[PDB]
């Protein structure tokens, strides 16, 4: 390996895997206390999943929508309930892949730009996902 | 979004656009100086491409494949000539998805750590991709 | 391997392959005694496809749009039908990766839970399919 | 929905979320105290996965490496390294679609079945890998 | 192989090659004596693709589109143009996969039923290439 | 539609879904009768899959492994035992899309031609399936 | 190999490597300036990217998403911008494969027909995008 | 539309459709001549598929076979027959995506440069699909 120095250089920042933990685990007990059964994903914004956690009874439909949300929250720095409002005035947003423009994913930040998505599905309702993703990120 | 902080964050180190591109293009020119027409990928440690350059008359496998090595050699730290020798104790190694064990990926580091991989095809051997693949790093 | 306990563990509810074949037989039975030519599918509500028959003379789409509206209706509980009218207030549900919220898949449950959904396609209409898909888990 | 009943019903044992978080986290864990750099996952016999975990550091190709261990172990109720060992004398089990027959999958067991595999990738031998499998497994 | 005999087998009918590819290659010739581009596909009723022509100059996009269509027609048995307005009352017959719900796929019948269907793609509009389509069918 | 005639047309032969069906069944049958948990598949000669069964605690892995060999057994018109002997020969018969060269997988003919393949997996080895397809191609 | 000769041969042109490039340069330079982050993709005519560029700190989304725009804009050759527009009377054009109907993709030509198209994405809006796909084709 | 000129051009040369079409229609007709049943494919060096034809009563598999025959042939410009041989030395050039490293495919030039790949599939050796294929060529 050559070594790369130093204007060549640059650096990013993360969740390290004990948050995203962290954060996952919450929205996961969040939903449990309520006695919903979720799914939950936390996203980097380099747009690699770095926890799942698939809930006891969760949907079959619910850990790919986890994933996608996680990654659409990330992507935009917006929640998804918010993202799928502009499908308004750009309804081909949802034409991206590996989107999911549907309530359910929350960005987290640091220093003001994006680090991950927090994505869950599984609840009767996107706002309810949300609710739980929320929760997660509350931990942080 | 919640702001995260501060024990719950990590930082990684990764090539800048400009000097991903610069290696790349150096690859490119060292095939072309001896008439080679290659594809050339840089791919980040976290396991996304950064830049592709698809050489003229390159052949239409050689895309994919320099993709596919750079993040071979990104992945282990080593070049992709010694890797594919690996396959002799090892031979469900090549099993892993997204890798690719022939000679021509090489890793770049910074700090002692593997921060993104050049992979070069379409030379006439893996040993002619993997010294364009080199030529490219050594700008850095 | 290591054995769990046992706090550990917990259990879930399944059709037999036996009842699943059964439903799937009477659903296609049905379909046939109209002169209809369908595709079935009996999908599990972890999300595995559990039996799949395709008709004499069913169109191609027929299988895979069998398989999905089964998944789909697992997934919410709930007949496709019905589903389909949810797209009015929440359009990006169909974007959920492995759905079809379309008519013709229906549940079936067990003690108040969703353990299976089964879907049919290949007839002239998606509330047709859905009743040849009735007609399959009425055996049940 | 119908409702089945009765002798057409059957039963499956699991790892509860709580139990294969435990797990994945124990080999995190050990993979940490050892300086190591590594993806877990979980994924019950059913072949849905459970739990993911990136460790900081871990090599891209390891997520998915260490999703496809756990899967081969539970498929064969065998730990990889020795199922790898399968293919000197039936070679094509590789060709199985989902598999890695490469040392680092460990299944887990209820009543003698196999109930979830815990697959880890991302250590500098497959060996290490399956180390920190049964240390997660040994939480258990 | 165990011979089946003789309830237990059902015959299906087919263009042939020869047929397919007259039918494919009046297609091409029609949008080229209007100086047009296009991609030319026939598929089978079961689903298969029997023939595909990409025309000089076609765009790229215009040779899965073809295939699509063409699949998509002998589906339902109807031109493809006529399935698209079916999307006012059933918006979600697009989500079915493989299928392009887009004019330029004609079916082709013997018997009364569908045995092929002929879709091009790559003219300025659908109605063109479904033009195109129905000079490839009539030399059958 | 066109319709075509009729030296442009060509017939082919095919299991009834009653017969393909029934022929899976007794290979579930014999499974299970000797304490195995398998599943299986029959797909036709043109390449569709007619009706796929899972066998109660069929491991996860053996659904996609008995479509397969199914596949293989109707694509050379020989027992994929036999056929896995050939990579000796030519070891990049494998590399053929949607193959799976692993006893379990048997022909099932009419006039001397292949019509079906029946596809077994999930039984402690190949030969095993292999001989629960057989019983189950023996009802034919 | 046959030597082909020579009514059996045509010529296409093409934007050489050094210029597509020069050209994505450009694009992630006019982003720079404007304190975006963006990824950039030049693909051609016949449907292969030739040149992609990752812009430091670009959403994960924005890769594809700028492939798909270029794609897109070489098949119709006009800017995505328009082509989103024609969604309104023919709304099914978005699901032919491979297609991404949303501002930031721009064509480049050769003798009046389409060369390339340059694709960008991760600026705050599409008609964003679209300016510096621009800036990237003057240099032209 | 920017116009690209002119040192910023460069040509490539390509069989016609009507060429492709010619070459693969003889390798069918060689392969009936001797009551063979093949599938062929005419693949460009820019890797797309220019024609497919698929013979009354071929294998399913011989479809994406002939294809991936035909690429293989046109990316290292020799037979695939001669190609598989070098695997002997470099046994991992068969992991490049979309390659088959099996008899059948043989290149056709033009001005010493491959410009297409013809494939065929479904004889009873590779040897002969290789025959076949030739005869296409020979046509040229
Ligand atoms: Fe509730
Ligand atoms: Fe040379
Ligand atoms: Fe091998
Ligand atoms: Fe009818
Ligand atoms: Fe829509
Ligand atoms: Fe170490
Ligand atoms: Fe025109
Ligand atoms: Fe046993
Ligand atoms: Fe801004
Ligand atoms: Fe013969």
């Amino acid at each position: 390996p050559v070594a790369a120095r130093g204007g060549e250089l640059t650096q990013s920042t993360h969740l390290t895997l004990e948050a995203a933990t962290k954060a996952a685990r919450a929205a996961v007990e969040a939903a449990e206390k309520d006695g919903r059964h979720v799914s939950v994903a936390v996203v980097d914004r380099n747009g690699n999943t770095l926890v799942t956690l698939r809930g006891d009874g969760a949907g079959p439909q619910s850990y790919e929508s986890a994933e996608r949300k996680a990654f659409t929250a990330v992507s935009w720095n917006a929640p998804t309930s918010e993202l799928a409002k502009r499908l308004a005035q750009a309804p081909t947003l949802k034409d991206i892949p590996g989107t999911l423009f549907l309530a359910g994913g929350t960005p987290v930040t640091a220093k003001g730009a994006p680090v991950a998505g927090i994505g869950v599905a599984g609840a009767p309702s996107g706002d309810l996902d949300e609710q739980y993703a929320r929760a997660g990120a509350a931990v942080l």
